[PDB]
């Protein structure tokens, strides 16, 4: 994002880099380059809490597929066991990564009432109650990363400015 | 009726959850 | 979970690193690995009550399958003398890890009549009634373990905003 | 970790090594020396907490070890007296600096059972628990070492800026 | 271990203070020799 | 326990060592000094009734002793006199700190019946029994030191506050 790549350099290297640069440059590239690494850990971290967000709206999402699902097995005139879940939920359970053992119940698409539908619907939206182990799990972290964040953006401007009022004080030819 | 199936996890499987999780919320699972 | 493993850093060794770092970030590592070690005894001690809730759950699957059985040598027009367990329920008692001497009756799987059927369903889940002798041992520890936890996160937290306060006074070139 | 070692100087050579500094300056050490002092004050008091949490941390590893051993003794189908504790815990107890007198019973290494194991198990992750004692003894000195330290920075800092202030309004040649 | 930026934040501000001051302070101080050597060379006029 | 042993100085001195202090550190260590006071009184209040736990706990090994005793004797085939207290037990009774008259029979160690030794366990575990005499005794005086303690913790602590806060405001060189 940034001209030079400090991150290869051994230190004998970039100590000649900056003696190339001047002594302002040299400290607002230092900051730019802090800054760089600690907005790389900070996003890295707040990806980490969408996939917690992610996971919370597809569970929701198939929660509600399977209550538009009861919606009419509960008002069938009949006995209220012809019911299926729609396509794209058994791929949802049928997938490996969301361990989202429902039923114990044998034979799936082939087929669950109507008063133990609801044990799916219940047993898909209490996965979709995560969005506590990731408040809790990450609010003494975004403490320190926002507070040294803008310690440093702060830090880096007021470089700049002593960079530029240092060289406005010399006049040519007089 | 919840989302994690403690019945049949192991101990050592139900630390290993149990720090995923915080420590409150840990407790509230217990 | 964290960088420094002060488990096993001596005691001149951590006052060396402690120097390394500042004087409000070595404050910032002791209360966090306090934080560690309390949290890891605290969820030690909720896996030892998982241990009796998962105790009783399966003891109640057990009996459920054993009333599942009566519910048909009840309705046997015979006399009620035609019954045995369920395969899974045999290797249960069987188990030697759950002091579950239930009958004093000889040659189970041939044959347990109906009427002392209700005898293993009832010694069964009798074990399954312990979540008061783990609710009576742990209601005063979980008292201080729960508030020592909170008293230490409100103060490694005191602990970054005072470092980021005292940090945003220094102002460069002015 | 500074130029001029204060600690060992009288008091008729500090005045005039402060006579040969400037006035600003003679404030900068003055200050920079009682911010070293107050560091390794509190820096020597957190070293003394961590003795606590790496004494938790210890303790509960060896209770983990005996919980380990347990689990094999439990599940033994024969009288659960076959036990004894893994090599490290025995030099766990047999150490002087723990004051760890748990049993009561003769000769350990041959052998405990496992339902007298419980008694040694408990006894160890019993000095686990000591997390809060040194919350209870350490929470109005870090009060007064974390306050008096941020106010002792913060006028090392004016310092600082006065200094620099009062030789910019030198104009040479004018 | 990658958290590491603080550390050498608060470590590294009460230097960076004084360092950037003297440092302007001394480019400032250079300067003004450089415009009083211009100056006084100027006024002396050759056969007048 | 702190720097200055003010138990010894007289008023004229004390006085004069506050001017030498400031005004909120007199009135911190005037704070410390009183809780000092407190919590000794209230620790070698805390230690008189160790005095009955350690006691009852005695009581209780020893009558578990005769017990022990009585546990083969009473399965003796033959006439139930023939048998002795273990040798601890006899240097428990013997002891003058105790005042446990218990039989008003002749040469104890030769010997005892198993019929009589039940007065022995009788009278031995009834001296056991002295933990509600120090709970009726000391609930209206911890009522107290707890309330003092705390009151008295709760306003050193202000004190520091408002100590840091009153320097705060003092900018330098502006």
């Amino acid at each position: 994002s940034m001209a030079y790549d400090l991150g290869s350099m051994s230190k004998d290297d970039v100590i000649d880099l900056f003696n190339k640069l001047g002594v302002f440059q040299a400290a607002i590239l230092m900051f730019a380059y802090m800054y760089q690494a600690q907005s790389d850990l900070s996003i890295a971290k707040f990806a980490d809490m969408n996939e917690a967000s992610k996971e919370s709206t597809t569970a929701q999402k198939m929660a509600n597929l399977v209550d538009a699902k009861i919606a009419d097995v509960q008002s069938s005139s009949d006995k209220n066991a012809k019911a299926q879940l729609p396509d794209e939920v058994i791929s949802y359970i049928n997938d490996p990564r969301n361990d989202i053992t429902i039923s114990g119940i044998d034979n799936i698409n082939a087929q669950l009432g109507a008063g133990d539908l609801q044990t799916v619907k219940a047993a898909i939206s209490a996965k979709a109650n995560n969005l506590t182990t990731t408040v809790n799990n990450s609010q003494l972290e975004i403490q320190q990363m926002s507070n040294t964040l803008n310690l440093l953006t702060s830090a880096r401007s007021d470089m700049q400015s002593l960079q530029y009022r240092t060289i406005s004080g010399i006049s040519l030819g007089k």
